[PDB]
């Protein structure tokens, strides 16, 4: 009875913590919504393609399904931003091709897990939603496609059921969840490279194209076939301050898309052959932000990934967030005296990180589109190199921390923020880097910040 275990939503983390516990002796019972992904080519996803961290990797990695995962990945060795009239400058992410992201095929990704999951020991379920659940009787409501429901009575339930979690509304209706949505503004259009286009316009292969438009802007991300799906993050609707302003609203044909392309990403709109299919076949995407003050009901039970917090795609964690904490809820189940104290755990050590990561999504948006070079802010910036090379056990990026490392997301974002709060002092009524005595500012960062180890 100890090893049992209910996951709704065959999704990334529900299948890995699916394989991560039926492996160990675990009863697990997996039930999805959809059909088979690796039979029936359903719905469309989220998105085509992911950004795969170490955070993401890592997960994988323990679960024995890194390799199968990176053997149709593209590399991505830093950002490439494209500026009209400036030629093409890459930012490297990292020191070498040792710090690097990989862009993996959703479905792809998702099929090898559902494999994975199977193998070790679960219960796949597909073409069952979860209905309700009635956590009094320890019981819960599933219907196929024809409407006809289906009773399992649980003793674990884990909702791994994503953004629109069946399993949230079900404990909100029980017990106050604490819900605090914050509502993005953008929406999101997903548009073709063919790969012709993409060996035309000799468009680096191995980088995260970004076009930044202040308050709009444009990625790309590689695919196996050399081909690339470009993501467009623009205002649903303009507000009634600036209505002249872009939106989805404006943009009401393929037609008046293409314009706004020619207007806007003029470099861009060549590349995109089929925007005007493309803009009106594929639906315009919704992002959010919601947090909430619990994530578990008792030991009867919990939220993980997308369920518990979803966030803006600007760090591109989610599906690494989503990852490390299925990690997490595999081993506060095995570990833990009873399945409370494991939730209880569980929640109480990630909820810290999710909200960090949430805030550091947030505040890339700016990072990769209103950016905004100022004097004061390149200023700072190369005091940040400076530092990072003098103190590389204490001054290391967010970027990096967040990407690279495995260092809790809220002790990540805390360390940035004594970093940035070093350097703006430090500039203060600086105009270069002359001005400024490196040997103090260096002693404040050994002060201010305890060193890191790989050990
Ligand atoms: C455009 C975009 C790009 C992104 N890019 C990145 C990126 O580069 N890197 C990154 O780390 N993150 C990225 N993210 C975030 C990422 O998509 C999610 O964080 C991740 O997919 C969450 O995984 P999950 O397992 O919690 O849920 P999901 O992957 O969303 O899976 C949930 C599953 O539950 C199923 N389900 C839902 N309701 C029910 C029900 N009632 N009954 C049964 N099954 C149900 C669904 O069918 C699905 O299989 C991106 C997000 C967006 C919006
Ligand atoms: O700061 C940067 O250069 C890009 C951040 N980013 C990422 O690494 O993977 C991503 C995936 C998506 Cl979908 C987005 Cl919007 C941003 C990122």
């Amino acid at each position: 009875n100890a090893r049992q275990v209910t996951i709704i939503g065959a999704g990334l983390a529900g299948t890995l913590v699916a394989r991560l516990l039926a492996r160990n002796g675990w009863q697990v019972n997996l039930f999805e919504r959809r059909p088979d992904p690796r039979i029936e080519t359903g719905a469309r996803g989220r998105s085509i393609n992911l950004a795969l961290a170490e955070r993401g990797a890592h997960a994988l990695r323990l679960a024995g399904l890194e390799r199968e995962v990176l053997a149709e990945a593209v590399m991505m060795r830093g950002r490439m931003v494209h500026v009209p009239g400036t030629p093409p400058n890459l930012q490297p992410y990292g020191r070498d091709d040792s710090e690097v992201i990989w862009s993996i095929n959703r479905d792809r990704l998702n099929r090898i897990l559902l494999d994975g999951a199977e193998a070790a020991g679960a219960s796949i379920h597909f073409n069952l939603g979860l209905d309700s659940v009635d956590f009094a009787r320890q019981r819960l409501t599933l219907s196929n496609v024809s409407g006809e429901r289906l009773e399992k009575r649980f003793h674990l339930l884990i909702g791994a059921d994503g953004c629109n979690s069946a399993v949230r509304q079900a404990m909100a209706s029980v017990v106050d969840l604490g819900e605090h949505l914050e509502t993005q503004p953008h929406g999101y259009k997903e548009l073709q490279i063919t790969p012709e286009a993409s060996a035309q316009f000799n468009l680096e292969p191995n980088a995260l194209h970004i076009w930044p438009h202040g308050d709009y802007m444009c990625i790309a991300l590689p695919n196996l076939d050399r081909s690339f799906t470009v993501t467009l993050f623009l205002h649903h609707q303009s507000p009634a301050a600036q209505p002249a302003s872009p939106s989805f609203a404006q943009l009401v044909d393929g037609h008046a898309a293409r314009r706004f392309f020619q207007r806007q990403f003029p470099d861009l709109s060549p590349m995109l052959d089929s925007l005007e299919q493309d803009f009106e076949h594929h639906p315009t995407g919704k992002l959010a932000t919601l947090r909430l003050t619990t994530w578990h009901v008792g030991g009867q039970a919990v939220l993980l990934g997308d369920a518990a917090h979803p966030m803006v795609p600007f760090h591109g964690q989610g599906m690494n967030c989503a990852l490390e904490d299925a990690v997490a809820l595999a081993e506060h189940l095995q570990s833990a005296a009873d399945n409370a104290s494991a939730l209880a755990a569980f929640t109480a050590q990630r909820q810290p990180d999710a909200l960090a990561i949430q805030a550091m999504a947030l505040e890339n948006y700016v990072e990769m589109s209103s950016k905004v070079a100022s004097p004061t802010y390149l200023l700072e910036r190369e005091l940040g190199q400076i530092m990072a090379q003098r103190q590389p056990t204490r001054f290391i990026p967010r970027y990096s921390m967040v990407t690279f490392s495995r260092l809790p997301y809220a002790q990540a974002m805390a360390r940035g923020q004594i970093q940035e709060q070093l350097l703006k002092f430090a500039v203060a009524n600086h105009s270069d880097l002359t001005s400024i005595n490196l040997d103090a500012v260096e002693h404040e960062v050994t002060r201010c910040l305890p060193p890191l180890s790989h050990l």
